[PDB]
């Protein structure tokens, strides 16, 4: 499935992602956007032999199980094909795990790189929430 902007927002805000770990909704809305232009069947191949899977690009070598990443230790304890489900929950679910584990969302090379510092309440401007 392919989110739009607000419809993403919304389901986010539905399943306790506003201000989890102190990340203001617009937050994971941006990483969203540029992790996986919104469409949770995105898949992208890593260097070290792992892949990102899904709408926030969740690694298998961590986070998730895939069958081919080895000494995954698969942390959210789900297979990574899970997270590229319309239903967005198993993917929230693990992100809670990832922003919790010390480093917030600097998990997330893009947020880091694209969304930390910016205006992010952009990204929900205009959303009936
Ligand atoms: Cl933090
Ligand atoms: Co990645």
């Amino acid at each position: 499935k392919v989110f739009g902007r607000c419809e993403l927002a919304a389901a986010m805000k539905r399943h306790g992602l506003d201000n989890y770990r102190g990340y203001s909704l617009g937050n994971w809305v941006c990483a969203a956007k540029f992790e996986s232009n919104f469409n949770t069947q995105a898949t992208n191949r890593n260097t070290d032999g792992s892949t990102d899977y899904g709408i926030l690009q969740i690694n298998s070598r961590w986070w998730c199980n895939d069958g081919r990443t080895p000494g995954s230790r698969n942390l959210c304890n789900i297979p990574c094909s899970a997270l590229l489900s319309s239903d967005i929950t198993a993917s929230v679910n693990c992100a809670k795990k990832i922003v919790s584990d010390g480093n917030g969302m600097n998990a997330w090379v893009a947020w880091r790189n694209r969304c930390k510092g910016t205006d992010v309440q952009a990204w929900i401007r205009g959303c009936r929430l």
